[PDB]
DNA sequence: TCGAGAATCCCGGTGCCGAGGCCGCTCAATTGGTCGTAGACAGCTCTAGCACCGCTTAAACGCACGTACGCGCTGTCCCCCGCGTTTTAACCGCCAAGGGGATTACTCCCTAGTCTCCAGGCAC
């Protein structure tokens, strides 16, 4: 399974990893940080979508 | 009244702790040949704003009832405030234990680079 769906989530991981890789935010990057961004933004999106419903 | 002696005003001397300067120094500032890579210009199109107005069209300008309330005055009424008095803990100095902050670095572990194969993703 790809990294965008290995954790069973909704938001893509490769998209935010490509955004930080060329956005020049650090020298290196840990493996847990893009999926952590994935989890935080998908939880914020799900909460505001439940409130929108 | 003279004069000597004690008190005080003003002038001169001296601690004193913060601003200024300094020797030693030691990991950064300079320059360099190179090298993959940003980037600036240009044909060419294509596409979004602008003007005129065809045709309607609600909406603002401005004046007229009228009464709600902003500003000012008058009376009320009371609650912080100056002040006195009693209490109290803050600041300072000091004795004491010790505990995380700082500095050194190594295997290991996670990433830049690499190529290779595949499943996402807005357009038809």
């Amino acid at each position: 399974q790809s990294r965008s769906a290995k954790a069973g989530l909704t938001f893509p991981v490769g998209r935010v990893h490509r955004l930080l890789r060329r956005g020049n935010y650090a020298q290196r990057i840990g493996s847990g940080a893009p999926v952590y961004l994935t989890a935080v933004l998908e939880y914020l999106a799900a909460e505001i979508l439940e409130l929108a419903g």
